């Protein structure tokens, strides 16, 4: 078999498939990343579900006003002209063939809440050791007309509108006074954001931004600690 490599914009990236040997910071150009996938079985449960990460596609975006409101409420470049304008910070994992079968299966059971397989571009923010041990690879890779990177096709698990733990579109206000309170057998909701946006602020990718997940984080931590009880 083959090798493979997987995006992670959610939970992969801090938590990673086992067994990979290269890690690459990815910009997925095209997505937005929303936490609008319930969790019934990791950060919230069948009575309080929490919400994970999800991509939402361009073309999904312009199907719905709600969407197309929300993305451009939170985006710089409001408004969104085109796919390139949606920007999500990510990154890809190669798992190579020897393992790649057995991780593609952990990765299955570990994603089995409503997600479904994709394959996506994304631009490659490579540093000088990726240069040094891919360079070969990279050499073969497409460069992209405006960004001038490299442009890989990846796996990447992803919430499709169409599955049942879908609950966008949703205010911001609502879901963060789910992720605030909410918790399942894998933590507490307000952990798998916050250790995503701490993996990502600390990800060392310059500014060359969909400010949603900081936005998201802000508006958590002031309904945080003023639960009811």
């Amino acid at each position: 078999n083959s090798g493979i490599w997987v995006l992670g914009y959610g939970s992969l990236i801090y938590k990673p498939p086992s067994h990979y040997t290269h890690r690459i910071p990815a910009i997925i150009h095209g997505f937005a990343r929303r936490f609008w996938q319930m969790s019934t079985d990791h950060r919230g449960t069948p009575a309080n579900p929490g919400r994970v990460a999800t991509l939402i596609p361009y073309e999904d975006i312009i199907r719905q006003t709600a969407f197309l409101k929300n993305v451009n409420m939170y985006s710089e470049s409001a408004p969104i002209q085109d796919p390139d304008d949606l920007v999500t910070i990510g990154v890809v994992y190669y798992i190579p063939p020897e393992h790649a079968q057995e991780v593609r299966e952990y990765l299955n059971v570990r994603e089995q809440n409503g997600y479904t397989l994709h394959e996506v571009e994304v631009h490659l923010e490579t540093n000088r050791e990726h240069e040094a041990e891919l360079g070969e690879m990279l050499e073969q890779l497409p460069r992209h007309n405006k960004s001038g990177k490299r442009v890989l096709l990846t796996s990447v698990y992803i919430g499709t509108i169409d599955n049942e733990a879908f609950v966008g579109p949703e205010t911001m206000d609502e879901t963060a006074k789910v992720i605030a309170v909410s918790h399942g057998p894998s933590g507490s909701n307000y952990e798998y954001l916050a250790k995503l946006e701490q993996a990502l602020a600390q990800m060392p990718i310059m500014k060359e931004t969909d400010h949603y997940l900081t936005a998201l984080l802000e508006t958590v931590n002031k309904y945080r600690h003023h639960h009811h009880h």
